[PDB]
């Protein structure tokens, strides 16, 4: 645990949280990791426990052991929770992707959103209702949901989410929304404008922000472009930067800090060894679970 909480300092600027992720294993593999989370971060996103494959492995049969643990840990420690993720083409059981009948997929989609959301009704700050639905060119990804239901699945997912838990902020999340002018950003902005204009309840846009070295300075403009979609808020949902340089991390923090719609930042992991991109050392804490330079730099900029 770092003596200075970057979460506490970010919140001091009117922001809602600067969080990270977790699940049973990383919350118990040692004493330092959970201690870092409780001291320096104020929000948690389950790393894998809330996804389709982990929650509904078989049609109509749910498994909530992992997600229960993550939610309970967060709630027991005053951590805001971001549900992740309801509708996605990756980590999706084969029984879903094999469905060809429209009405049958709609029934399934709604049952999954309803059961997973109902179980944590009132405890979830935000839900990533839809994840990675765009192709790099800004067009809709031909996932099973898109191929079988059509564009209407977007309305269906959000409208089900809204009615089931009107307390959660409904988000559409995606990666590569990292520079103004990029085709995917334009595609995300134009589609959300259209969807909001039609009455679809999309409260926020989540930008993953999985960066390479040197990509930090462009994030500010990306957030500015996304703000044009017209959503109530936006957020950096899965932040990590190869090399974890102070320049890149501070640039990303300032990008959010200086944009009024950006409510928070979630670092996709606490320490490097537990990162999904571990070979690049893209996190704020090192192999010894000690604050790296970026963590202190982020602290001194707030
Ligand atoms: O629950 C996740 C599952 O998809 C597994 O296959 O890969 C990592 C796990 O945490
Ligand atoms: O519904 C309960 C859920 O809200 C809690 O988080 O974990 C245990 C479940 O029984
Ligand atoms: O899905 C991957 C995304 O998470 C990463 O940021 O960039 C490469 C993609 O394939
Ligand atoms: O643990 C990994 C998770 O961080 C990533 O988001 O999805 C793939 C998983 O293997």
């Amino acid at each position: 645990q770092a003596s200075v909480s970057i979460d506490a300092k970010f919140k001091a600027h009117g922001k809602k949280y600067l969080g990270t992720i977790g699940d049973q294993y990383t919350l118990t593999k040692n004493t330092k990791n959970p201690a870092i989370i409780k001291a320096d971060f104020g929000q948690l996103t389950p790393e894998n426990s809330m996804k389709w494959d982990a929650t509904e492995p078989n049609r109509g049969q749910f498994t909530f052991s992992g997600s229960d643990y993550l939610v309970n840990f967060a709630q027991s420690n005053g951590k805001l929770i971001r549900g992740h993720t309801l509708v996605w083409h990756s980590q999706l059981p084969g029984w879903v992707s094999s469905i060809t009948d429209k009405n049958t997929l709609i029934s399934v989609l709604k049952n999954h959103i309803t059961t997973v959301m109902t179980r944590y009704k009132g405890k979830i700050y935000a839900w990533d209702v839809l994840n990675e639905i765009f192709n790099e060119d800004g067009s809709l990804r031909n996932s099973v949901f898109y191929n079988v239901i059509g564009e209407d699945y977007v309305r269906i997912a959000f409208e089900t989410a809204r009615s089931v838990d009107p307390n959660a902020k409904l988000y559409i999340n995606d990666y590569n929304l990292d520079s103004a002018g990029y085709s995917k950003v334009n595609g995300m902005v134009s589609h959300v404008k259209k969807w909001l204009a039609a009455g679809i309840p999309i409260d926020g846009i989540g930008s993953q922000t999985h960066l390479g070295a040197g990509a930090g300075s462009a994030v500010a403009g990306a957030l500015n472009a996304l703000a044009s979609a017209g959503t109530k808020e936006i957020a950096i949902t899965e932040l990590d930067i190869a090399g974890a340089s102070s320049t890149d991390y501070v640039n990303v923090v300032n990008a959010c800090l200086n944009q009024a719609k950006c409510v928070g930042i979630t670092v996709w992991g606490v320490a490097d060894p537990d990162s999904w991109r571990s070979s690049s050392s893209p996190l704020l804490f090192d192999g010894n679970y000690n604050p790296k330079a970026a963590y202190n730099a982020i602290a001194n900029a707030l």
